[PDB]
């Protein structure tokens, strides 16, 4: 593959080699009282600032060097100029990539096909904004004169987690707004308990689907409009209640939507970077238009800081730099992200799909198959809870688990005079000091003696209290999580994975593996009906279906 | 390390090593028409069937020999004896290991030194089902006359997980019950966007806490408590809306909670295996005493199950040996969940504590340094979202990812004659098929043809659309998602764990990994306070306060 004939890739390779041991993060602070100044970035968005310090990592200087060579090698700066100059690098697919045009604030011309895309990008948005005030004004009526008080976003994968994630985020945001419901599984219990708790008079749903072909959200969106007629019955009043987001025209059509109610997006938008699009109203419509402006604003401003900051200073790039180190040298396979934040409870899920999604490949740009390590498997759950679920592992198990700890400075909720949330700054700037620093024998042993340990009780107990450490983090610390900064944090990450696609030359914005299950579900489907056994598959499936067939009708 | 130096372990290994290119899913099912009979168990529970289907796995008959050759080897039945006898197993900490005596319903003594446990744990059983009936029908009032309708567990790690994953899980059980919710994060958004929703005269708090001093928990709870007696003023009000769930009478009692309104538990329960306890009691406020009770029930099936059951038909045993073979021949670092059940969304979160905080080691029994792996990183989000999120990795990156499929066969929810659940039965064997099978380059190059592309777009494209597969996966079917098939499921889970952790030699039980943190947190809150810079720790620590400090100001 491209990266491992790369000679700059040999390089780092080969001093990861001789110098592995060398790497211990007691032994780097303590030689070097400036680490903290020399490997960490302040960036201040003028909203806000943000402090990425990435000291806490296995390198050093030359480490560094050695990555932004092989940056600078693998093309990511040429790379990323022909993103924004709206060139299809979405090879597979013949596709533009341009969830930067969703949120270029600046109405710079961004040309496709040699017409500019910024035009149809603005037009969907004062749409939206439009709509926006109409519905949490209370002019936006429904079919018995009510107003709006529940919004249902009907969507699956990047139809769903975005607008979730955000307005889970930005929930203090929403005074004023209509409550939020997101249903996404096909699974009828989603649907159900949903409509369970909702009046059809004043609920309105919005059907989120890129190519409004989904089976899961088609089925989901029928449910919701059958249940609505029933209380309804006259058809004309689903003008009234169900918008859709998509950019098939067509379909939304036939499904029966007033195509007055179609909110247009491009097939230059991912599915998981379309939070930026028309597929972003639900959270519009929950906190505000102004708040969903600002959110595009931060990442303009990320767009920009990504575009105009050389390489060595720049965020996302080191991001994925470090990433590289550690999957491509240390062979890491996971990569947890930790918000010691209750209100980004959603961001490791979002990220799940925006990371493993774009760079779970093995084909590379020629075709040919990787023989390296492409995008980890990412996870991790708020702090403070994960210290009191998973940590143990990260402390005293056997794997290598790069970190990424986030926090706000200032709080939503300052209660008790900011005890609560001084408490949980505590805790994240001590899980990363603990995580390096560790507690050696000797240490351990000192603290059992002072606790009063018979000589027994000492030396059975005394290796269990060891921490061996040097297990690194970044930290990234931000000001206070409003709706600007929110938008630059997730747009920091978008081109993080961005810049590890092009280093491992696999396309970050095809999803080509989510085709075979859809095949297959659909051949199953039809053989569930009747109570005849199956044959036509493996031993196993036709044996789980037979199963499935006998308890159908089984009374527990 | 015991397991490395064990003659099956390393026999298990040399195998790996010479025959590992025959494990090739789509062969080995060609050549065995009974794979799936040979491959699979069916337990039936009196309450529901369980299919654990292990046949999509890179296994053969000779590798189940040896990996339950591994287990005899290793001792895991004595061991099992060992923990259901009362014998103290967890032996840096010197306790018992007994969540299999909360849910004893044959009430066979177990004798923790020399006296038997039974009757504590049916006391505290006893009383739980009379505070539930209580609160349930209204006879239980606040301070106000009014009846309880919100109980809010204030708790973390196992004071909260256990209790939240199955009151999502058994939410249609709830009719009747008061509305729960779970605070448990120190961050005070969790607490406060809580009690903004919520009414001081009809509110019931339970304070659960394995030693009442965890930090976040008291923190939250004496918050909590200001919040109430701001509305109420009188402090024996308190006796009618605080109760606490713990093993420590003497903090209990110091927090300001009356005795009489305390549910014990004991040192040989471990956190995250305490819903079973009166840790539960959120559970059964919310779903009934009777449907906790069920629970329990399932949880002692599969503990029968687990205990009389020949090592090679022993449905945790088998799921242990798996996971080991792909933990320690293999080298995959993680073990997804994925129940095809948005009842069941915070599963994969309580085994991430179940599982990696038991296992999550490196010292063994006799204090030698692990020189192999141990617990893997468990994940997993709901099917089918997941199919839309993270699956692309699963089926075309460079990571070997076990997974298990979980998913019932009767909904709880039937809508449109029962639409939604048969597409997400054909998703869920749909993916678990394609997993294995994949699709070649001939099969994808067919396809193309039939698409109409030109032959450069077919061969630019081809690659892309190739799925190698062989991807091994477990799949669970069971009847349906009651409370009874809820505990024998999570029992099972419990059960591997132990398993797996015997092999390895490690203490399950302990956590001595989560005291450094403490440590260091209690050092850094006192000097947060102040503008004043801080210089005391390494330079990033350092650094990272003194922005903190600067920004707290910022507007
Ligand atoms: C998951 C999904 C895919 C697409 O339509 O492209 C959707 O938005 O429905
Ligand atoms: C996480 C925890 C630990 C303990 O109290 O032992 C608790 O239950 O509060």
């Amino acid at each position: 593959a491209a990266l491992t004939r790369d000679p700059q890739f040999q390089k780092l390779q080969q001093w990861y080699r001789e110098h592995r041991s060398e790497l211990n993060l007691r032994r780097l602070f303590d030689a070097n009282k400036d680490r903290f100044n020399h490997f960490s970035l302040t960036l201040n968005t003028n909203h806000g600032h943000i402090l990425v310090d990435y000291s806490k990592n296995l390198v050093t200087e030359d480490v560094m060097r050695m990555l932004v060579d092989l940056a600078k090698s693998r093309g990511v700066e040429a790379a990323r100029e022909r993103m924004f100059n709206g060139e299809k690098i979405n090879y597979t697919e013949g596709r533009a990539v341009l969830h930067v045009a969703l949120r270029n604030r600046s109405n710079t011309p961004i040309l496709v096909d040699g017409k500019d895309v910024m035009p149809e990008v603005n037009k969907v948005l004062d749409k939206m904004k439009s709509f926006c005030q109409r519905v949490r004004s209370g002019d936006w009526k429904g079919y018995t004169g009510k107003t709006i008080t529940d919004v249902i976003n009907i969507g699956i994968g990047g139809s769903d987690l975005g607008p979730l994630m955000v307005t889970e985020a930005l929930k203090p945001y929403s005074s004023g707004g209509p409550r939020v419901w997101y249903v996404s599984n096909i699974d009828g219990t989603h649907i159900a308990k949903t409509l369970a708790q909702l009046n059809p008079e004043s609920s309105l749903f919005i059907i989120a689907s890129k190519t409004f072909t989904t089976q899961e959200t088609i089925t989901n969106a029928e449910t919701a409009k059958e249940w609505f007629l029933q209380a309804a019955k006259d058809p004309s009043a689903v003008a009234k209640h169900f918008v859709a987001l998509s950019t098939n025209t067509t379909k939304v059509k036939e499904f029966g939507i007033d195509p007055q109610n179609m909110f247009e997006f491009w097939d230059w938008v991912g599915g998981r970077y379309s939070l930026w699009s028309a597929i972003g109203l639900s959270i519009a419509l929950h906190v505000g238009f102004d708040n969903f402006e600002q959110l595009l604003s931060g990442a303009h401003w990320m767009d920009q800081h990504f575009r105009t900051t050389p390489l060595e200073k720049n965020a996302p790039v080191l991001l994925a730099l470090l990433g590289i180190w550690y999957i491509n040298c240390f062979g890491c396979e996971t990569h947890a992200m930790l918000p010691y934040d209750q209100y980004l409870h959603r961001f490791a899920a979002y990220f799940q799909q925006g990371d493993m999604e774009s760079n779970g490949k093995y084909i590379t740009k020629s075709g040919t198959r990787v023989d390296h390590q492409t995008g980890p498997i990412v996870w991790g759950e708020p702090g403070t809870n994960g210290q009191h679920a998973f940590y143990q592992l990260i402390h005293q198990g056997t794997k290598m688990i790069p970190c990424d700890f986030l926090i706000p400075v200032q709080t939503q909720h300052p209660i008790r005079k900011g005890l609560h949330h001084k408490i949980l700054l505590a805790n994240f700037l001590a899980q990363t000091e603990a995580l390096m620093r560790g507690k050696s024998t000797e240490e351990a042993r000192k603290e059992l003696q002072a606790a009063g340990k018979s000589p027994e009780d000492l030396e059975r107990l005394l290796p269990h209290k060891v921490f061996e450490g040097n297990r690194p983090t970044n930290s990234i610390v931000f000001t206070k999580l409003t709706p600007f900064m929110l938008g630059a944090l997730v747009a920091m990450y978008e081109h993080k994975i961005f810049v590890q696609g092009i280093i491992w030359d696999i396309n970050s914005f095809d999803q080509w593996g989510v085709e075979l299950g859809k095949q297959l579900a659909k051949k199953i489907e039809p053989e569930l009906d009747g109570s005849a056994q199956v044959t036509s598959h493996d031993a196993s499936t036709n044996g789980l279906i037979n199963f499935i067939k006998q308890q159908r009708e089984a009374r527990v």
